[PDB]
C-alpha cells in the first residue's frame, strides 16, 4: 500500500507504468484497524465519479501521475446511491444532490429533493446531530451556499431542498414553515443547529427577515448575531478567528451565492474536439484572493475544531465539481477537482499525525462526462484540452440536450484511510457510510 | 470481506437499504494472503465498467441486489489503462483492447492496435507463455473469435490485431508475415502456442490456408489436427474430452465468427425512452441449444487444467459486453454481463474450495453506456428497461454520430480473492496486473 501511486519511470518501457513498488498485503494488513475513530472527516466531491478524478488527474498531473491526497487513500471500493421514488416507494436509478446526502447523513434512503425526511416525510437524526449530542463538535465547510444540499442535509429536515430561507418555505415546504408550527428554513435549522464551525457562501439568505418565534422581524444575520455566532467574510478575519465553540461558534460567508471557480476556460460545444483548438485553463479572474479556499477551509475548521478532546466530526464539499460538469466546463471542473485535491491532502496531513482520525473521499452520484478520443465525432458537447503530458485529452458532455448535463447513476469510488475504513471497501451502500461513522464514533 | 452484499430488507426503511451487516475489518484482516498462488483465473469482462455493472445489476437483480460472482470479490480498486501513441511515445488517454490486453498480459504500454509488442514492435513474452515454460497448465476461453485481441494478446506478438491469418498479415503485418520470415498470423502464432485449453469462436479464420512452413497449402484447421490437436465444435463433444495437455492440447471452436448473444432487444433509438415504451429483454432464439455457455466452458477448463500438479493460468473474456455497448445494445449489453457473472461464480466456487487460487475480475477499458433519468431528452441514443424492482432504468449512449459507441478513458473496477488479491486494492496500473500475477505464481 506504497502511498506514492504514479508511475515508476518511463511509461514505453516493460515495468516503466506500474504504480505499485511492491507486495501490498503486508502493507494493508498494517493499515487495518478495528479501534475506535476519534474524529472524521468526510471529504466530499460533488460529482466526483471515476470519470471525473481521471480526467482531473491526466490533466493536472498526466496519465502516469497520481493525486497526493485524492489517490492516497489504501482502503477502496465503490457504492451505490440510488433513490427512492416518493409515491411507489421503488428505487430511482439516478439520485439528485439532496437524496444523496440524506442517507450519509441518516442512513435512510429518500425521494429526490428531500433534506432529513424519508420518503413518509418523517425526520431523522444526522450524523452530525447525533455528534453534538454524545459531545464532540462539528463542522460543515462548502464551496457553494449553506443552503445547499450538502450542507444543508447535515442540518436540516425538510420537504424540498428549495425551501432555502423563510420566503421560499412558507410556500414550497409550508409544513416546515415557522409559521405554520415548522422547524424553518433551512438557514433557520442551520443556526439552530449550531455546529461549532460553518463556512461556505449563501450569505443572500441570511437577508430574509424571520416571521415567527423570538427573532421575528429581524434579519436571519441579526438573529446570527444575537445568538452568539461570530461572522467572518474573507480569508483574513477567518484566520483572525481562534477559537469556536458553543459559545462562539464560527459562520463565515464568504459569498452571496456559491463561491468563484479557480479555473477559467470555454464551454464544451458540438465538435468542439474537431472544429476548435485545444484548451489550457488559465486561473479564474474574478476569484478575489481574499475569498479562502477549500483547502484553506478545510484547515482552518480542522484547527479550531481539534481543541475539542472528545473530538469532531466534519463534512467538506468540493461543490462545483458537479456545478462546473453541468455546464460542461472542462477547466472549472478540474480546477475544483485540483481544490477538492489540496483540502484532502491537509485531512490526510492532520490524521497521519493524530493518528485516530478516519477520512474518507467519496462523491455523492456519478455524473455526465466521459473521456473520449481525440478524433470523436460526438454527438454532445466536446473540447480538447492540453494535458501534462503534452498531449490532447478530450472529454465528452452526451447525456443532455437541455441547458445542463445530468447526472449519473453508476456506482462509483469511495477511499477511506484510518480507524474502520476497512468497511469501505467492496460494495456497500451510500447508506452504509451513515451506520460506518457512527460506529467508528461509538455514536450510539 | 463478506460475501452478501444486497441490501439487507425494506429500501424505504432505515438501514434497510444497507449492504454491510457489520464490520468488515477482521472479515477482510482473514482475507489477506501473501502465500504463493498455484493458480489464476482472470476473468475479463470486455468494456464492463462501474456503469456497466451498475445497470446489469439494476436490471437483472434490481437497485439493491447483488451479483453472486462480480460483486462477491471482497478486495477492490480502480485502475487506469491509457495506451501510447506510437510516434510521440505520449499517453493516448482512451485505449483499445489491443493495447490493453497486451498491458496486463506482459506488463508493458503499447499503442492501440498491437498484440505482444511495445512501441518499438518488440516483442515481450506474455503471462501465458511464462506460465508454460514454468511447467503450469494454460487455458484461454472467450466468446468472441479466438483472434480477437483479448484472447489474441497471450499467444501472438502482432504489430496489428488485425493481423488474423496468413492473408492479412501478408498485407498488414508482412514483417510478421510467414513468407517474409516472420513468426505468422494471429491464428498461426496461437497454434504454435499450444496452451493446453483454447475455446472460443473465429472458426471461420482456421479455413484459410497456410503459405509456407511445414504445413503449407494445409488449412489451419488441418494444421489443428496434424499437429495433435482435439477438435471440439459443440457442447456435447466439449463435454465428452477426458484430458487437455501438451500432447492432446483441445481446441474448441464454437462459432464462425463471435458465439450468439444471450439476450435479444431493440438498439437504443434517438429519443428511445420519450417516443417509446419500456423493454423487456428476453432470451436469442437463435442461439442453439448446443453452443456452450462461457459459464460451461469456464467450467470444464478450469476442470481439465486442474489436473496439472504444478498449477494454471486461465483467462476468460466475456467479449460482448463491449461489443452490445458499441452497437448501442442494452439488452445484449446486460444479458453478457449476466453471462460473465455465472462464470465468475463456478471461478470462485473452484478458488474458495481449492484455497490457493487467485481470481481477477475486472475489464480492458470503459465504455459509452450510462444510467440516465426517465425523462432524460439527450442528444444520442437512449432506451427505457423494466428492471427487477418494477422500476423504469433508462440507458444513455451518447459519445458518438458514427454506427459505434466508443470506449472511455475513465479508471474502472478491479475486484480480486485470493493469495496476493491486495496488490489490486487501490490505485494502480493496469500493467501491474501482469506484476501481480507473475509474483503470485512465482514466474520467474
Ligand atoms: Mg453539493
Ligand atoms: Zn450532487
Ligand atoms: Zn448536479
Ligand atoms: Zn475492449
Ligand atoms: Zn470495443
Amino acid at each position: 500500500v506504497l502511498e506514492n501511486r504514479a508511475a515508476q519511470g518511463n511509461i514505453t518501457a516493460p515495468g516503466g507504468a506500474r504504480r505499485l513498488t511492491g507486495d501490498q498485503t503486508a502493507a494493508l494488513r498494517n493499515s487495518l484497524s478495528d479501534k475506535p475513530a476519534k474524529n472524521i472527516i468526510l471529504l466530499i466531491g460533488d460529482g466526483m465519479g471515476d470519470s471525473e478524478i481521471t480526467a482531473a488527474r491526466n490533466y493536472a498531473e498526466g496519465a502516469g501521475g497520481f493525486f497526493k491526497g485524492i489517490d492516497a487513500l489504501p482502503l477502496t471500493g465503490q457504492y451505490t446511491h440510488y433513490a427512492l421514488n416518493k409515491k411507489t416507494g421503488k428505487p430511482d436509478y439516478v439520485t439528485d444532490s439532496a437524496a444523496s446526502a440524506t442517507a450519509w447523513s441518516t442512513g435512510v434512503k429518500t425521494y429526490n429533493g428531500a433534506l432529513g425526511v424519508d420518503i413518509h416525510e418523517k425526520d431523522h437524526p444526522t450524523i452530525l446531530e447525533m455528534a453534538k449530542a454524545a459531545g464532540l463538535a462539528t463542522g460543515n465547510v462548502s464551496t457553494a451556499e449553506l443552503q445547499d444540499a450538502t450542507p444543508a442535509a447535515l442540518v436540516a429536515h425538510v420537504t424540498s431542498r428549495k425551501c432555502y430561507g423563510p420566503s421560499a418555505t412558507s410556500q414550497k415546504c409550508p409544513g416546515n414553515a415557522l409559521e405554520k408550527g415548522g422547524k424553518g428554513s433551512i438557514t433557520e435549522q442551520l443556526l439552530n443547529a449550531r455546529a461549532d464551525v460553518t463556512l461556505g457562501g449563501g450569505a443572500k439568505t441570511f437577508a430574509e427577515t424571520a416571521t415567527a418565534g423570538e427573532w421575528q422581524g429581524k434579519t436571519l444575520r441579526e438573529e446570527a448575531e444575537a445568538r452568539g455566532y461570530q461572522l467572518v467574510s474573507d480569508a483574513a478575519s477567518l484566520n483572525s478567528v481562534t477559537e469556536a465553540n458553543q459559545q462562539k461558534p464560527l459562520l463565515g460567508l464568504f459569498a452571496d451565492g456559491n463561491m468563484p471557480v479557480r479555473w477559467l476556460g470555454p464551454k464544451a460545444t458540438y465538435h468542439g474536439n474537431i472544429d476548435k483548438p485545444a484548451v489550457t485553463c488559465t486561473p479564474n479572474p474574478q476569484r478575489n484572493d481574499s475569498v479562502p479556499t477549500l483547502a484553506q477551509m478545510t484547515d482552518k475548521a480542522i484547527e479550531l475544531l481539534s481543541k475539542n478532546e472528545k473530538g469532531f466530526f466534519l463534512q467538506v464539499e468540493g461543490a462545483s465539481i458537479d456545478k462546473q460538469n453541468h455546464a460542461a466546463n472542462p477547466c472549472g471542473q478540474i480546477g475544483e477537482t485540483v481544490d477538492l485535491d489540496e483540502a484532502v491532502q491537509r485531512a490526510l496531513e492532520f490524521a497521519k499525525k493524530e493518528g485516530n482520525t478516519l477520512v474518507i473521499v467519496t462523491a455523492d452520484h456519478a455524473h455526465a462526462s466521459q473521456i473520449v478520443a481525440p478524433d470523436t465525432k460526438a454527438p454532445g458537447l466536446t473540447q480538447a484540452l492540453n494535458t501534462k503530458d503534452g498531449a490532447v485529452m478530450v472529454m465528452s458532455y452526451g447525456n443532455s440536450e437541455e441547458d445542463s448535463q445530468e447526472h449519473t447513476g453508476s456506482q462509483l469510488r469511495i477511499a477511506a484511510y484510518g480507524p474502520h475504513a476497512a468497511n469501505v471497501v467492496g460494495l456497500t451502500d451510500q447508506t452504509d457510510l451513515f451506520y460506518t461513522m457512527k460506529a467508528a464514533l461509538g455514536l450510539k
